[PDB]
């Protein structure tokens, strides 16, 4: 049962295809427009059927050519209202038929962000992007909102003409729209079944450059060269990815550069990766991010999660396959402090929440659970560490990839469990299952808190950075002369990244220790949002002052959650800057990207 879901489920009848015809209204911020779906029953005698929709307004529902009856129901909070809609003629099982629903988007949706043209970089043209996962598709479009489903789509949207509309999919031309002509129309055609989450669209002033035989960028004008070299790895990732996992189906492999509120550092939208402009420092250091949506075009977009509570098996797999990407590229040490870093990833989040929360286990119950409230790290890590506790079990990475690369061509184009998974775990290893009956899957999988087993890390890259680390925790005021600019010579900018991290997970430190760190290291200066995140968390729970108007503006001048949310929490625990915090939110939240909005409302408690 898809616990996120209104919608009759996949047992009842599945969508095959939508044909989405809209407009894209800017004075009213509303996407106006029809959504056909092909809906195939698998049911004998079937006369009616439930869609998700959240703050949509319905016109119509016409089937054979007539007007049908459909009814909404009381809203559900989150998971906004049912539409049950009454079928002109009881169908047979496997029998299709085509309903056509007349909608609009409220300006609410929390699918979309809309941006007047001064929160873009041109400040001529404003702008509009979406964000379906988990369960936002049904703020755009009336749909079985459950990623149990997939269906493959085309569309045609109508946007001013200076503007360019591009989506999810293969872009298929574009035309005057004939009934306006200030208007362009531009259409795009998905072959590929898809979950519905991995619909996306976005509406701007754009222009790409290409960096790859398959491969553009694009963004607004003023961040496309930047762009262009920030992922000039993006097809040697590919090539590796399609090593470990068989062939890339997608066709193209696009990114698109968002403004700086898009709340994710990527999201694995078909054929046009979204990403954080936050990841633009200039050195190509965060590309890892790109390798991390790169490998979702395997584990995610081609095997996907049949419900929102095996969150893991998208995120783990991804991010197993993501490290090793970065270990073929840069090396199997790099690997393995990556990995070792997501440890310390995990251990963050499980004291944040508490190691007896239940958003702490691997597969999550969701009922009654919103999923954005619930995301956290936790699939990731959790997730990751086991597949990295499974490859040491048995026999190393060359083994283990032979059945993560078995384990997609298996459940290609399909939707699928934790159970499912580890059935063709059994099946694949059979030769070793006594290895895997010594496995603690109980815990692994449904127990809270830190897992059971630690992996082994190789700490190469990582011992310059704990004894740093240390070196400062337990420096007194008189060893502080003896740090100085040199301490930092062979690091790199991963390395200081994890030097603060580590110092991080032991704040306070005393105020002149984080004072002669500026005046010897001038973390101040640092652009790399990684590091500037960290950094800054470090001067505000240590409690400098100085601090505080640097904290604000990364808060609130990018609006990457990852960064915002622990940004305005950690400002809001800090007495000295609380009531700026909440003043500032309060200020920004019109101009906020919904869901951020909500959850930075949520951390700091305020409505
Ligand atoms: C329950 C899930 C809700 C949040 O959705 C999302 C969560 C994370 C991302 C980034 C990435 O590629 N990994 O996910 C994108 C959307
Ligand atoms: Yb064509
Ligand atoms: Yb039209
Ligand atoms: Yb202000
Ligand atoms: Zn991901």
């Amino acid at each position: 049962v898809d616990t996120c879901s209104l919608a009759s489920p996949a047992s009842v009848c599945r969508t095959k295809h939508l044909h989405l015809r809209c407009s894209v209204d800017f004075t009213r911020r509303t996407l106006t427009g029809t959504a056909a779906l092909t809906v195939q029953s698998q049911e004998d005698n079937l006369r009616s059927l439930v869609l998700d929709t959240k703050d949509l307004t319905i016109e119509k529902v016409v089937i054979n050519g007539q007007e049908v009856k459909y009814a909404l129901g009381e809203r559900q909070s989150y998971k906004g209202s049912p539409m049950e809609i009454s079928l002109p003629i009881a169908l047979s099982k496997n029998q299709e038929i085509v309903i056509e629903i007349s909608f609009e988007t409220s300006p609410k949706s929390s699918a979309l962000q809309w941006l007047t043209p001064e929160q873009t970089s041109g400040k001529e043209h404003p702008y509009l992007f979406s964000q379906c996962q988990a369960i936002h598709c049904r703020a755009i479009l009336p749909c079985q909102d459950t990623p149990s489903v997939k269906l493959t789509y085309t569309a045609e949207v109508s946007v001013p003409k200076e503007l360019v509309a591009l989506m999810s999919a293969i872009r298929d031309g574009e035309t005057p729209d004939p009934e306006d002509p200030s208007r362009k129309i531009y259409k795009f055609i998905q072959k590929v079944p898809i979950p519905c989450y991995l619909i996306a669209l976005v509406v701007g002033a754009l222009e790409s450059r290409q960096i790859g035989p398959r491969t553009l960028v694009w963004s607004e004008k003023e961040q496309v060269e930047k762009s262009a070299y920030e992922f000039s790895e993006t097809e040697s990732m590919l090539k590796i990815a399609e090593d470990l996992g068989g062939p890339y189906v997608w066709g193209q492999y696009d990114l698109l550069v968002l403004p700086p509120s898009f709340p994710y550092g990527g999201m694995e939208n078909p054929c046009l990766t979204f990403v954080t402009p936050t990841l633009l420092a200039g050195d190509k250091s965060l590309s890892n991010v790109i390798a991390h949506e790169i490998s979702h075009s395997w584990t995610g977009n081609l095997v996907t999660n049949k419900t929102w509570d095996h969150f893991w098996l998208n995120e783990g797999h991804t991010v197993y396959l993501e490290r090793h990407i970065c270990g073929r590229l840069f090396g199997e040490k790099f690997r393995h402090f990556n990995a070792l870093g997501g440890w310390g990833e995990l251990q963050n989040s499980v004291k944040t929440f508490g190691e007896t929360h239940p958003f702490t286990k691997l597969v999550v119950d969701l009922t009654d659970i919103d999923p954005d409230v619930a995301y956290s790290s936790v699939p990731y890590e959790k997730g990751f560490a086991l597949l990295f506790y499974l490859e040491q079990l048995l026999g190393g990475p060359e083994i283990f990839l032979g059945f993560l690369k078995a384990y997609v061509e298996k459940f290609s184009y399909k939707s699928i469990t934790t159970d499912d998974w580890k059935d063709f775990l059994y099946s694949y290893f059979k030769d070793k299952v006594d290895v895997l009956n010594q496995v603690d899957w109980n815990a692994w999988l449904y127990s809270p808190g830190l897992p059971p087993i630690k992996p082994n890390y190789d700490m190469t890259l990582t011992n310059a950075c704990i004894a740093l680390s240390q070196r400062w925790i337990t420096a007194k005021e008189d060893d502080l002369n003896s740090f100085n600019a040199t301490d930092l010579k062979d690091l790199s900018s991963h390395q200081l990244n994890e030097f603060l991290a580590q110092t991080l997970q032991r704040a306070p430190l005393p105020l002149g220790h984080i004072k002669r760190m500026q005046e010897v290291y001038n973390f101040n200066a640092i652009n790399n949002s990684e590091i500037r995140f960290r950094w800054l968390r470090l001067c505000i729970q240590s409690k400098w002052e100085d601090a505080i108007p640097l904290a604000l503006k990364m808060a609130t001048e990018q609006g990457r959650m990852k960064f915002t949310r622990p940004l305005f929490k950690d400002l809001a625990a800090f007495d000295k800057s609380h009531d700026q915090a909440v003043r500032t939110y309060q200020e920004h939240k019109a101009s906020m990207h919904p869901v951020t909005a909500m959850l930075v409302g949520k951390d700091l408690k305020v409505d």
